[PDB]
């Protein structure tokens, strides 16, 4: 009962993080406001990748103004790091698991070139007017407050091609296909030239809606589940024990527990499993 991908869902604002929420390195630490560029302004817009299941890379959008001189880098990552996105932490006084999953967009000046040069990819994929970048501009702004968790895993049926995707991932290379389908409607053209993408990938049928995190936590909601997610949840986080825990969930039983859109669902595995691929991702046309 529900259309083939279970679309993302934005929020009117975002909320401030909680105070348990705390980084160990800071989130967009260099982090300026976007200038408004000149209209006539050429900006050349640059593909960035760089190493974070060999390739598993980091995704950015790089531009340089000629008016200007000086270059930027976008990115949308996470405030608390991939784990803290991916997986919650279990607090003794709630009877839900608590997430620290907000990723965010950061703009910051310079373009660090040995960072992905070394083992990643910097080539430029188009030249814009300063008028598209400023509308470009607004755009993200509105999609960093509307658009407030990061979400790791694509879920797929099988890894063949026509086969059905139960849920996209929201992740820093999602915000570079929003930003270049953006350009794309204001009428900025790409070269053409072979783009990848790495996809975290979990196999499995079709999922089957447990709940919010009310429906099946506290008082009113089930317990024997409540207790099998959080059973589920716990070996994630503080060794061996917690791999043995993982792999009879994931592999022997076929089970695992997927918080999308701030509800619960649950995967029945097959397949690989858990698949890491590096694929092609068009430039818009
Ligand atoms: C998108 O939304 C996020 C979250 O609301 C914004 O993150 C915030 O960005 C600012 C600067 O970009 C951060 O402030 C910085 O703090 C460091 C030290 O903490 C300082 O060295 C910098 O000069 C700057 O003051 C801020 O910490 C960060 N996080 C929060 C929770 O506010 C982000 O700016 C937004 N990006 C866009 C493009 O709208
Ligand atoms: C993931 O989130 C946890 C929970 O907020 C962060 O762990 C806290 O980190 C602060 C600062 O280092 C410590 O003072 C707290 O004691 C930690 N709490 C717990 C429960 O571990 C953690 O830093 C986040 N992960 C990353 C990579 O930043
Ligand atoms: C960005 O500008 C700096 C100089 O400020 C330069 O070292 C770097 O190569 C430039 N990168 C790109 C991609 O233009
Ligand atoms: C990019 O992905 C395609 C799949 O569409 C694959 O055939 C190709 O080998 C990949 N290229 C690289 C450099 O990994």
């Amino acid at each position: 009962r529900r259309h083939w991908p279970v679309p993302y869902k934005r929020f009117d604002f975002r909320p401030k993080p909680d105070p348990y929420c705390q980084a160990k390195y800071t989130f967009c630490p260099t982090g300026s406001p976007i200038p408004v560029m000149e209209g006539d302004d050429d900006i050349e817009v640059f593909r960035l990748q760089a190493p974070v299941h060999l390739k598993i890379m980091h995704d950015a959008i790089g531009f340089r103004s000629t008016l200007t001189g000086k270059n930027y880098t976008m990115e949308w990552y996470e405030l608390f790091q991939l784990g803290n996105c991916t997986f919650p932490h279990l607090r003794p006084e709630m009877d839900a698991p608590f997430w620290c999953n907000q990723g965010a967009a950061c703009f910051f000046e310079g373009i660090d070139d040995v960072h992905w040069k070394e083992n990643g990819t910097l080539v430029q994929v188009a030249t814009i007017s300063g008028n598209m970048f400023n509308q470009m501009a607004k755009w993200v702004k509105q999609d960093n407050e509307t658009g407030i968790y990061y979400e790791t895993w694509n879920v797929k049926a099988s890894p063949e091609k026509g086969a059905e995707t139960w849920f996209d991932s929201y992740d820093c290379s999602k915000f570079v296909l929003r930003t270049f389908n953006k350009l794309a409607e204001f009428g900025a053209e790409f070269k053409n030239i072979e783009t990848n993408y790495t996809r975290i990938f979990l196999y499995s049928g079709e999922p089957t809606y447990l709940g919010n995190e009310t429906s099946v936590f506290g008082p009113t909601g089930n317990k024997t589940l409540g207790l099998a997610i959080k059973r589920f949840y716990y070996p994630f986080k503080p060794f061996l024990l917690s791999l043995l825990q993982i792999f009879d969930a994931v592999i022997v039983h076929k089970q695992f527990y997927l918080f999308y859109n701030f509800e619960y669902w649950f995967l029945p595995m097959k397949f690989p499993f858990i698949k890491i691929t590096y694929e092609e991702i068009p430039l818009p046309i």
